[PDB]
């Protein structure tokens, strides 16, 4: 429906908004792009291991890939409804977030085409529980805002989106890519993009910290909800670690090759580390 | 909704997309901010104008900031309804058609902060006619998109706001601004923000343009609806055209100061230049 007015017409931006300010340190270190990465010596990486080695890193870019498009399209309802109720200042940042996102689903996706296998279809290696987060959970929680953006829809869609898919499961992707390929020597375009994601991603964290932090603020009660879908979550969050965790330990030819002595332990506790780390930036008073 | 898969799982991007190739060129073309935008001058300009003259510029400033705001809410709609056709490219360059719109926003209302107007309601500047094309059928025109996504609904939406409000009206805006400004040697700062602006505006254009022609590319029928489209608004653009008009005719003393023979007549035939210049670049073969 129709505008009633314009706050910058009636007056101008809250200069001292947290989400002003987030959104200028996002244009201030947003400005890579994945057009400029040089993945020639990936490609000479990847064609250099034998089957069983190329195997080993598909799963991950697998999750990435498909994590970055479901994000790309599933952050749009949450710009509207913040944008209905009159909050200009998120929308300015939520332009810089799509806009990241944007280029991560680029950056996998170029770095796919480099190495030899964008006509691989990498949805194999998503599980059941991978597809519950993803293919459901995460879509059904953001367009829920379309019709209900009350503070509880909104802290349920920055919870699974911010909380977990970013906050959980995309941080501990990072480090994982970093304890495997940035030791091996491998795939150095890819690394440096996934340095890129690293720091887009805590903007990206931060805005769901202050969502669900303003929601709270106004009734405590609601870090209790928080808490259980934040809990709700965990199953299949594990689940998929658990699977990917047993397919790395099916396929060693990389390890062995490399001299890696992947600690599948320490990269579990790393997951379960960052859930009860974001559980922990949210203060129920 | 569900996610049934992903394209850059199952396969790439599509490189050679026409929105992607627009998408790349966003990102090479869309790192100015306008943060950097030295408006001191700017400042000192206004405050050595009478009020008489101050009030002068004030009411494109009016039509702008608000414009802007309008546009940057509106997209969302369309960037949701291409995402939901699975049109992922589309989807890519609209992160940067919002994002540009954002900056936009940000310009103007730097400058009114700059020059000490923020705390003026500039609304009263915003006649009938405006407050018809920005407070009602722009958001009309793209919120349809959510409940109807038909040929029909997407031609209206481009139209009004790529070949009308962009086109049409922001074209004339920019032009308007140098033809009295950049002459007078006035508000440095602002004509710089003018020239990034209409720099982004030709690819919120092309968009607009590639939408219109791939639907009538189906169907030329559809191309009498765009026509159609374009002669509703133009009452409501010639109406706020020769309002702004009337503004510039009564209060003559920036002109008579700064030596500028503002010619109205040449202005009003530049948007009708404008109006049929775009009702042009569509194709109905
Ligand atoms: C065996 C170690 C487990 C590591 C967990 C790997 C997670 C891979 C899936 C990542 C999903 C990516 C979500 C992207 C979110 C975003 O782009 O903001
Ligand atoms: C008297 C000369 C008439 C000139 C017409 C002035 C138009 C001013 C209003 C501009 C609306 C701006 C719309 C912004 C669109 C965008 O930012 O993409
Ligand atoms: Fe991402
Ligand atoms: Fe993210
Ligand atoms: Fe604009
Ligand atoms: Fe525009």
């Amino acid at each position: 429906v129709h505008h009633d007015g314009f706050q910058t017409v009636k007056a101008t931006i809250d200069w001292e908004h947290p989400m002003f300010k987030l959104y200028e340190k996002a244009k201030r270190n947003g400005k890579w792009n994945p057009a400029d990465i040089d993945f020639s010596q990936d490609q000479k990486d990847f064609a250099s291991l034998t089957s069983e080695e190329k195997i080993s890193a598909l799963p991950l870019v697998a999750g990435f890939s498909a994590g970055e498009e479901a994000v790309t399209l599933d952050i749009l309802p949450m710009a509207h409804a913040l944008a209905r109720q009159g909050r200009l200042e998120d929308v300015l940042f939520l332009t810089t977030f799509m806009h990241d996102e944007a280029k991560h689903v680029e950056m996998f996706s170029r770095w796919q085409q480099a190495v030899g296998i964008g006509q691989m279809d990498l949805s194999v290696f998503h599980n059941d529980h991978y597809k519950r987060i993803f293919y459901e959970a995460l879509p059904e929680a953001m367009n829920r805002l379309y019709a209900d953006d009350s503070p509880e829809a909104v802290i349920r869609a920055a919870t699974v989106y911010n909380m977990i898919v970013e906050g959980t499961l995309a941080e501990s992707g990072y480090y994982t890519f970093r304890q495997i390929y940035k030791k091996a020597g491998l795939f150095p375009g890819l690394l440096q993009g996934i340095d890129y994601l690293n720091m887009d991603e805590g903007r990206h964290i931060q805005f769901g910290i202050y969502t669900i932090q303003r929601i709270v603020n106004e009734d405590e009660r609601y870090y209790e909800l928080f808490i259980r879908y934040m809990d709700e979550l965990w199953p299949h969050v594990i689940g998929y670690v658990d699977y990917l965790t047993e397919l790395g330990k099916r396929q060693q030819q990389l390890a062995r090759t490399y001299a890696l002595e992947i600690d599948y332990d320490l990269l579990r506790h790393y997951v379960i580390k960052q859930f009860n780390l974001r559980k922990k930036q949210i203060s129920r008073t």
